[PDB]
């Protein structure tokens, strides 16, 4: 007759153990009669015991820098086996959280990526990319790249189908994102993607017009950025909007008492670039709007139309800019995701 067997997912001894996974206990030729784990000053861990009595495991998160044991029996037919099990769970140096966009239930445009924005620098990127989880349906091909050190983004070739379940899981609880660098905290989001909306403003005609799945619906007269100050030609992804909002140069990097600085409120305002071009009212010029062009960079419209673009245009849908003196927008802008070529993107930056 067997003698019960345990079989812990820990090691007795073990420092660094990772709390990205639940602490587990199985007993073969035999059942769990008893399963107790606590922290390093007697507090109960919390768990669950199968209704078969073969599998007991951890039900709560787990904390950084914490020892445990773990105490089981298992009872058979032919025997008795107990084990004490004392782990040590990684203490890390640091702790970044993730934020992600766009917002959980939110409907945006078909040029809206998966955004996870975390709040340090992060040196493993590859342990970031691995950490989060990304599921569509309809299913498509998409693949990270990084705008910068903190902020990863995911999306696929082309722009997104109208109809499209997105799921985002930032799994990054436990895991070791370099340089003793752990997740603070998991996150989770899911969107769907909404009409197909592209606006185009072609500088040869000064005009925005806003296609709604393939159909003009509006046409705006528009005053795009001055020779000197262009309005840069590509793919700008729509961001926030603002019933009104004081635009500040300095916030771009430009002094407002500079040459090509200023500081001024406008309504009705559609964010299209993190460099700081916004579609926003403009009664100043709507002389201009549709002949020259006299903004330092910004879509300047009409009232009626602003607030148009404001009500109808959404976070996600696009805007392309053609024609202009400007160069194109930068790749990794903030909003400009859609400007770096596939081949490009799909490598990917993780190093």
């Amino acid at each position: 007759l067997l003698v019960p067997k345990l079989t812990a997912s820990v090691t007795d001894g073990a420092v660094g153990v990772t709390v990205d996974a639940p602490v587990s206990v199985t007993a073969a030729d035999g059942v769990l009669a008893a399963v107790t784990m606590v922290n390093d000053n007697g507090r109960p861990v919390a768990g669950r015991l199968s209704p078969d009595g073969l599998r007991w495991s951890t039900t709560e998160q787990l904390g950084y820098n914490r020892r445990y044991t773990l105490n089981a029996t298992a009872l058979g037919l032919g025997g008795a086996a107990t084990r004490q099990l004392t782990f040590q769970t990684s203490s890390p140096a640091h702790l970044t959280m993730p934020y992600v966009m766009p917002g959980d239930g939110e409907v945006v445009g078909v040029g809206e990526p998966v955004a996870i924005r975390f709040d340090e620098n992060i040196a493993d990127r590859g342990a970031a990319e691995k950490a989060i989880k990304i599921t569509t349906n309809p299913p498509v091909e998409g693949a990270f790249y990084w705008l910068n050190n903190r902020e990863v983004r995911w999306r696929p070739e082309h722009f997104w189908k109208p109809g499209t379940a997105v799921d985002v899981a930032v799994n990054t609880y436990g895991v070791d994102l370099g340089e003793g660098m752990f997740g603070e905290d998991n996150v989770q989001t899911h969107f769907t993607i909404g009409d197909e909306v592209i606006a185009t403003a072609d500088d040869n005609t000064k005009i925005l017009t806003v296609r709604v799945n393939g159909e003009v619906v509006k046409s705006m007269p528009t005053s795009m950025g001055k020779d000197s100050t262009p309005t840069a030609n590509g793919i700008y992804i729509v961001g926030s909007r603002y019933k009104h909002i004081i635009m500040d140069s300095s916030t771009y990097g430009v002094p407002v008492n500079s040459p090509n600085g200023y500081r001024t409120d406008v309504d009705w305002a559609t964010q299209i670039s993190y460099s700081g071009v916004f579609v926003h009212s403009a009664p100043w010029s709507v002389g201009a709007q549709g002949h020259t062009n006299t903004s330092h960079g910004c879509l300047n419209v009409s009232p009626s139309n602003a607030q148009w673009f404001y009500d109808h245009v959404k976070r996600g849908d696009i805007v392309e800019v053609v024609n202009t003196v400007g160069g194109t927008l930068p790749g990794i802008d903030g909003l400009g995701d859609w400007n770096i070529p596939w081949d490009q993107w799909r490598a990917g930056n993780a190093k």
